[PDB]
């Protein structure tokens, strides 16, 4: 499986070091004149500066790379960074994109306030009908940008279908991955020419580092990509690039164990009779439920419910025991969040009634706990 | 008035569970006490952390220290120098506006403003900014912003800031100046009239060489809003671990910087009286145009600058023989580097740029450490005087 | 009640500044608000913080993690196995006092029990620990301590902790018990009776390579006490960021023991079914002396054992002809090591007690890791056909 | 001769992968190549690593640092000076055997040898060193170790380093020197005739308060050897990331002992010419007993030192309304600290070592940062002028 190959990285050990050293340093030192210059001009192998390439942050892009079947990957300061890099470093004034009608808040932010400024057209619209994606469509249109499933209603697309869509008509498709991890969900395996990752979820795990990474399909597409983080400067510290591909090395096995328990935590709720309604892919009662199946290996552990008023979330939300109230998803430990006043709070109210995001929801990201645990906790909170 | 020492010593705020030292906040996400805490805090109310992309509390310990000594109304710290970059320019510049820059610059700041910009519809146009008339004649009714880097990379070119900053500030431009070269010790933009003061931190302000980092510092609590609201959709930011060494290396800055600055002067003297040297550009000598603007408007000077050998044989010979100073791009650290721009840190700078630039094969760039400058004086003699 | 996974995933105490991760407190000294309140802690009264030697929070929140685990009334946390090792007992131990320890142990404990404890003025006997008789008949009157590994680095012999804990309490002598083999998910000696349970935090507790610590586990709030004021004397401290990345580590290790248990039962039966292989000493087998004990006494087993070859020359060919596991020394990692003890970690072993702990050149020590069996099976057995 | 400043600057070693700063080897274990190479290197032949616990490189590379301002045949890191100093005297000494240290020692020192080792067979006594007869008189047929700190934590009493030396060179015993007070850029114990010279790392070698370790010095090759054998045992390991930091603290180390030295000295004459002080122990001072000593037998001083109050009441009132200093254990940092040692560091003393040390509840120790003086002195003068 996945495991093995994470476990054992291709690459030569350093100084017969079994674990990849840290190379906390900025800069490398040249044999010689040409040595440097060659360099410079892509010739031979070796370092220069750490914003051009770091050994311990390649390590963690080469398995990166591996399992999403990628020509090359990118890692970045957040996935922020990543998702800037990924769209930027091809979109240019006069092109149009078009975009998923659900997006991250921030995704929305950078898309709506940022893009235009740079005279890039932008239409949001619903990727889960293909049909909409054709009549969006413009002779300028360069790109489409998708999340799927989405956060945070978990609204899913039909990811291959527009990979056709995108291949006949000339586009790059984009899709950020972040909820299910590549180990469930590989975008460049349906069309996609570009997949990427908020690494501060699933891949690392742990709650303790934000970065980002994207993976492109072509040779050409990734030193474009990472042409463009040489000048925009978003870059993985060689310290998180070491707590990433230590956090990685169990990932598979994690991934299979949110997977399990969030099936588990969404069967709960929906029966519950506190709980109006929840939104998991990997119900059958879900939307979409039939796609998510057929180009998915699993599902991420990060979903949506809806309470019968904002005083029963709040309720709910303010006397768990186990679950912790914060932002962020796919750590190991379970999060619990309130979108339209938190993760979604700044994106423009026209946007959040599309979306479907309204005081009535709570998003949780369910752990690696004893699945009862967070069982029991929701419980004598919901009941009490 | 206490001195600049002894406030990067004592930086204002709480100390952490009695910490000494400031701790590493090695964590992605905050824990809200209640949903209305939390709803608050997302809305600029109330004091406290979200999540770490929006603000963590060693980088900002970091942030806080710089903003001390540029004199800023806030500082933004970034994953590295062209993160603060492209913050500071893009987070303002938009399609249909016009850009003056240097025609002197760091190379992948050449690239950012020629390659990336021009494709998001901003104009810009490279000028000599060592003569203010060169940058009047260059204003057109959209001219938004100047961005200078004085004393330039790697040539040392000298721009006169604060008459540059009367024309932007006449006009309705932001001034934003690179101040890399000699750090916040010496050079205070933000005194001369600019809008936004940056660093690469990887060199001076960190100073140690582990560290690739950016930080940038506004007049106002506007301009460093909108920088960090462009950091947040960027992505470019400062890892908790590199803003705990960044913050680590600034206690010692102005102790280092009295010691690259001495150093850095006896070594270009050295050089400009050696029969091998052609000339020596450092803005501290008296034959160096321009040293009297630099003289005026910074209070010291860095220890990287540029001189001439006789051909590209004898810069190379030069540079592979030493056994002090290392062969190695960057600069500012406590150890002496040494390179060929020509070849390294400008070798991708289109040719017309660097003709104008004029970067030729027979310079070589130093940026002289904190060893005994006797030493690096005799690693250079000896080198220069080889059969 | 709460399952293990959980408690881990939520240690008790408070947050620092809402931070979701617990900090990084990389600092040699903390300040005081007065005179008084410094004075008062120096004294034990009330709560905070001095110096990291004395006490990091950081490290303290490692030590609670391994403590709640444990059953303990409280944990220290060391430099290395070593340190907590050295500090388990001659923090106790005093010129004249008796010390009698299993005959199979890590390499380097046979050397601080047989080099430098003697030169400190305490007796120590090396005797099979997995005869209970034999310790009663090793007694003295001034015997103060029995010191255990079970399952024994690198043989795997087990012992009647059970069965030795009650001696020990009979006789008024401390218990200590290195449970580094089996991890505290499946071995909990201070639920046997033991006094003090310690592990080499460098293989499972952290099991990612990449960090050397130790940890010790005392039954009584004084035995604890001792052993941190010997720690602040002697000086092995977990330094900051390795309890931050030992406590990241644990954060995994309940799913981490499963499938080093599971893998490790796996490959020790392919090898007991190959031809080339003479025998396997995992105590989880039933062929295996003393599987009847380590069934009653753990809930589980890791995934560290031993095998015989036919000869050195066949040994030799094995461990140099793998693609998969590694050659190195250590074990509890996420990924396969493989070693040979004749010549590597026991090398230094006296060839007196080398003979009675049965160790040869034909032995291979393997660690199972949490790669997918099936691929560890292949390495292994594509290397024993050339 | 080259500068010390620039020998830490350019240790000796290969580059890895041309990384400029050494990596970080954050790792347990090593591959090995064959069984062979592995068997081999635990022989030891020849070159190559095996276990964090027996050698990293990161802890190696800082390992030489030292050895090489020490003028040591090897040096070992440790988990903290504590360690450091476990391991260079229970390395050698045995039951049976008699050690002779200082009656005034850094007070877990005293812990360690008034409780520790008289447990493990050895007899110990604490004596004036003072005084070299006194030392003399103390010495019996076992007598195999004498262990000085010179100055001594906390009230600076000098021993006469050399005198001692003389007699365990005539009488075959080690001499083992904790140098930590003055730092190896001050105090050379291996030129004064000591075997062994040992530091807390923790102070000013680091430099900067966020790291303990311990570092120790032999002579000898085989000393070194048998002490890492030692270490090898009793677990007391210097972190990697530890190591980085250390090494990365101690590039600035003479830059720092400079500033601290001169800013010590004017810190002392202050106080010394101050109203409220009834006496200052620094050992530069020409008052100071045994300055005669420190001058001949350092280049120059420690920042750390103890000043006498007229009352317990005047010294809570001087320690708790500074602004600069900051209240708290521990010395040798950038920036300034302050103790009370009757009821903090020397606390846990028994009353019978306290009384001849001569620690009394008017002390105050203060370890002086590289702060401006200026600004130190006006919070000292502020403190002790208050209403
Ligand atoms: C301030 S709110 C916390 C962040 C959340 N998510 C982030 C996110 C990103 C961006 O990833 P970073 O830049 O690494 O945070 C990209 N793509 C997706 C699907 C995401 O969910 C959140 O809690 O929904
Ligand atoms: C591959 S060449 C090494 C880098 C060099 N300089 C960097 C630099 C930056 C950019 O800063 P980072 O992004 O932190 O590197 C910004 N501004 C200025 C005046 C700079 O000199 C160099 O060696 O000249
Ligand atoms: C160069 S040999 C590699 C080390 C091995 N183990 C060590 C060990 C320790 C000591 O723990 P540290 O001090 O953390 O190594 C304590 N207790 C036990 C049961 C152990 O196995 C080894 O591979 O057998
Ligand atoms: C809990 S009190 C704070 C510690 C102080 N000093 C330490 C010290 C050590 C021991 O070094 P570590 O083990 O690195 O602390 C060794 N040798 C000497 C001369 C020392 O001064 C103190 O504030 O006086």
């Amino acid at each position: 499986d996945i495991t093995t190959t994470l476990l054992h990285p291709k690459g030569d050990h350093v100084l017969h070091s079994h674990a990849y050293p840290i190379f906390q340093t900025s800069t490398f030192c040249f044999d010689s004149t040409q040595q440097g210059a060659d360099l410079f001009m892509g010739k031979g192998e070796g370092h220069i500066y750490s914003r051009l390439g770091n050994p311990t942050v390649e390590q963690f892009e080469e398995m990166v790379c591996s399992i999403e079947g990628a020509a090359g990957s990118a890692a970045f300061g957040s996935g922020m960074g990543a998702i800037s890099s990924s769209t930027l470093a091809f979109l240019q004034k006069g092109d149009h994109l078009i975009a998923g009608d659900t997006l991250y808040g921030c995704t929305v932010s950078l898309f709506t306030h940022w893009l235009p400024r740079f005279g890039i057209e932008v239409d949001l619209i619903d990727t889960s009908d293909v049909e909409k994606v054709k009549a969006a469509w413009k002779p300028n249109t360069k790109m489409v940008y998708l999340e799927s499933p989405a956060n945070p209603t978990c609204k899913v697309s039909d990811i291959k279908g527009i990979a056709v869509v995108c291949h006949e008509r000339g586009a790059r498709l984009v899709v950020d991955a972040t909820f299910t991890s590549p180990c469930f969900l590989k975008p460049l395996e349906l069309g996609a020419d570009i997949a990427l990752h908020s690494v501060s979820k699933y891949i690392n795990g742990h709650g303790d580092v934000i970065g980002g990474v994207s993976s492109a399909k072509t040779a050409e597409d990734i030193a474009t990509i990472k042409f463009y983080r040489k000048d925009a400067g978003s870059l993985m510290a060689p310290m998180d690039a070491f707590l990433c591909a230590r956090g990685m090395k169990t990932l598979p096995i994690r991934m299979q164990i949110h997977m399990e328990n969030g099936l588990k935590v969404a069967k709960f709720l929906e029966q519950h009779e506190k709980i109006v309604k929840v939104n998991h892919p990997g119900l059958e009662s879900f939307p979409g439920h039939d796609i998510a199946k057929k180009q998915m290996t699993g599902y991420g552990s990060t979903f949506l419910f809806e309470m019968k008023s904002f005083e029963a979330a709040k309720k709910l939300m303010e006397h768990l025991k186990v679950c912790t109230l914060a932002v962020s998803l796919g750590c190991v430990d379970t999060l619990i969040e309130h979108p339209a006043s938190m993760t979604h709070a700044a994106v423009p109210e026209n946007i959040m009634r599309k979306q479907g995001i309204t005081p009535e929801l709570v998003r949780i990201s369910v752990g690696i706990e004893n699945v009862d645990d967070i069982i029991a906790d929701l419980k004598q909170a919901l009941e009490l």
